[PDB]
């Protein structure tokens, strides 16, 4: 039996990041990064107006001048010279004329005469004013994005104002999950017959793994069968996966088969860790035939400990694999609303429900944490609605309303509900 | 022109949750409960086992006792009555046969004799220990999820366990976008001819939509006539949409057409917002011809004022329209990395970079954050990695290194990079 940092360690040692592919434009979106991203021409290519309004040569200042041009995009305003005792008509956007060296927003002048048109400049401006130079925003070449970003709405708006539409970028891990027990049935299920239970590990760790951005291959119900198992395990690490969820069939019983299984297959680092809830946890490396490594995990079958097995363990495996360079979950401190009663040996990976409040009971913001209730291994509604594990240390003491706790957070932090 | 306060509390009083729908397991991942789901049976449905071990009559305390049947699952010793001075084994989540009423866990035991099968009982236990009752984890009609509740992995594990495979949710609107200009070329584009840019803002914005899991409607490239906009906004109204977006077309130029097209189409609510980055942005309803109800916001051109404007305006929209309770972004309190200059009559939303320390500077954990530059708006280079919008309120003093502000985060929290 190991403790958790040593079994993230020795999974991040042998987690390997996945061959860079090329996909397209929205393909891209919420991947890292395998290559630089540099402009192939300046933003903007062309002195461009900050404001609607005109052109001019800030040196004449206020008085009455006529419009020579307009210009909003493309050619407008291409061959005319703006000299002094001349304006042009200017939109946000529109190419400065040659001659003109500043703008005068509209508001700042007023139109002259009936109809030639004519404008009063009202101010004194200065040489450049409200006009956004040749490459202000953008150097031509310089580098705008970088290998090991991760790619989000302005990446993706990045990559656009670039011209690329076909990245380089890190793939997701494609994953496997299926579902041990003679006692399962499928989530389908009306009336349950003697000793059976709804399959709900599966249709969990599915969603999870979709939460994850990962394509899932699911492999259904496997009963507690060597022979069976040994094959649907041979068959997915043929069938091109990347990562193997099974849950169950890691315990004591006597048909619990997943452990030796994986240990015949392929190198297994660790079977058991010191932490609540549970205890069992196989990882696995097995090397497909030619030809590529599939890493496996025999995650418990207590839907809580299978669950909060996945948060800690699988999630950063994914994100190394898909090329993160900081696959680490967030961490905070934070300060408990009740007391709890920590575990004189285990320590526990306590659920909770956080949020940031004004005044977290010391009299400073900060974030505070509600206990889920009972935490046993069984109760699934335990994790319902849980955004993080807090983590208590193996002190067997009472920790009092308003200690102060290390979180894991575990579901998107944008996506807090507010206090 | 109004405040940002006061255009969220307009946006919110006109919009309005969309009318549920019925989905599949999967499809509920991500999306609010639209009903409550109640268990119809309980979890475990039997007494189960917690341990791979024996069950034993607790009062017949350490000794030698025969094994008279064996319980995994389903009809396992079904019709074996446990006797005083016999024992059953069992694996967890087995079926505790009637008459036994505790379990001693494999460790505390010892088998006894060749071939017939005998055990040591090594310990003296405690009736009811390692045995969930009938429903200790869930009771039979027990309300395991409720409406207004977010589906996560957790949520799809107790729907799994309860036997719903087909769910009633609140849906995710659908959005329609646009771009405006005639200085736009398509994101292909090589080399720019004179007075054009690449369209960023729309690929920026379908990939922002996209991460708020809604369907997108790209309208492409609209140039600035007014009547080609008003039938692509005829069309966009017409075809299903709940919410459409456009940008640019918006500022003081005298072919910007978005502000009329949609006070002739509809109700504009407000067209100015006093804030940093930008000012002008339409927020208006649409009645679609018999019928049902479009949002439209009028977002700025500029890229950086445009993505800024759909991450504090159209982000909780598309949360209450799909069914969110809490729809605020989460606003926490941080420390600045260095100093900045606050606006003396527009408030900022800087975008920064954040992350959670050990230090925050004062000698105790907390968020910090770093400027990303230059804030101009037409530089969105300002907008990459930042994770948070700092709220400066209009005070025009240097807020100094170390000082508190609000900020706003805008990107998964779960996916924060540690230090
Ligand atoms: N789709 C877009 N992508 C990039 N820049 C844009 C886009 N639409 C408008 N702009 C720029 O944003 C500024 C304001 O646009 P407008 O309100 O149309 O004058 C101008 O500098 C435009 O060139
Ligand atoms: N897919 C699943 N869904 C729900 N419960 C499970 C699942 N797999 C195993 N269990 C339960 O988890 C516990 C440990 O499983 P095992 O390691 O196979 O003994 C037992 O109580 C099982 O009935
Ligand atoms: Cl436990
Ligand atoms: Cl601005
Ligand atoms: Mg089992
Ligand atoms: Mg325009």
């Amino acid at each position: 039996m190991i403790p958790t940092e040593e079994a993230l360690r020795i999974v991040f040692g042998v987690s390997k990041r996945l061959p860079p592919v090329i996909v397209s434009l929205y393909e891209a979106l919420g991947k890292v990064l395998a290559e630089d991203i540099r402009a192939p021409d300046p933003l903007p290519p062309y002195p461009a107006s900050v404001k609607d309004g005109y052109a001019v040569v800030a040196s004449d200042g206020p008085g009455e001048y006529p419009v020579i041009t307009e210009s909003r995009a493309g050619n407008d305003g291409l061959g005319v010279t703006v000299t002094p005792g001349t304006v042009a008509y200017v939109t946000t956007g529109g190419p400065i004329p040659d001659g003109a060296d500043a703008v005068v927003q509209v508001e700042d002048t007023k139109v002259i005469g009936d109809v030639s048109k004519r404008v009063k400049i009202l101010i004194q401006t200065k040489k450049g004013t409200d006009i956004r130079r040749v490459g202000c925003d953008i150097e031509k070449d310089a580098t705008v994005l970088t290998t090991g970003e991760r790619i989000g709405a302005s990446e993706i708006g990045l990559l656009a104002t670039a011209g690329v539409t076909m990245v380089k970028v890190y793939p997701m891990p494609i994953v496997a999950i299926l579902s041990t027990g003679d006692e399962l049935v499928e989530p389908t299920a009306g009336t349950l017959g003697r000793g059976q239970i709804r399959d709900s590990n599966r249709a969990m760790l599915v969603a999870a793994v979709m939460q994850q951005q990962c394509k899932v291959v699911d492999l259904g119900i496997v009963r507690d069968d060597r022979k069976e198992l040994e094959k649907v395990l041979d068959e997915a690490v043929s069938s091109g996966v990347d990562i193997i969820l099974t849950s169950g069939g890691v315990s004591m019983g006597d048909r619990d088969f997943v452990k030796p299984l994986l240990e015949e297959k392929g190198k297994v680092y660790f079977s058991k860790v010191l932490m609540k809830p549970g205890k069992p946890l196989t990882f696995a490396e097995i090397r497909a035939k030619p030809g590529k490594t599939v890493l496996a995990f025999g995650l418990p079958g207590n839907p809580v400990a299978c669950l909060v097995c996945f948060n800690i363990f699988v999630v950063p495996t994914i994100r190394q694999l898909a090329g993160w360079t900081s696959p680490h979950p967030l961490r905070v401190r934070l300060r408990l609303q009740e007391p709890i009663k920590s575990d004189p040996i285990r320590p526990e990976f306590h659920r909770a429900i956080i949020k940031w409040k004004d005044n977290d009971g010391s009299g400073t913001p900060g974030f505070v944490a509600e206990s889920t209730g009972h935490q046993m291994s069984s109760r699934l509604l335990s994790m319902r609605s849980a955004n993080a594990l807090l983590e208590l240390p193996a002190t067997g003491n009472v920790l009092s309303a308003g200690s102060s706790v290390s979180a894991i957070i575990v579901s998107d932090i944008s996506a807090f509900s507010i206090d």
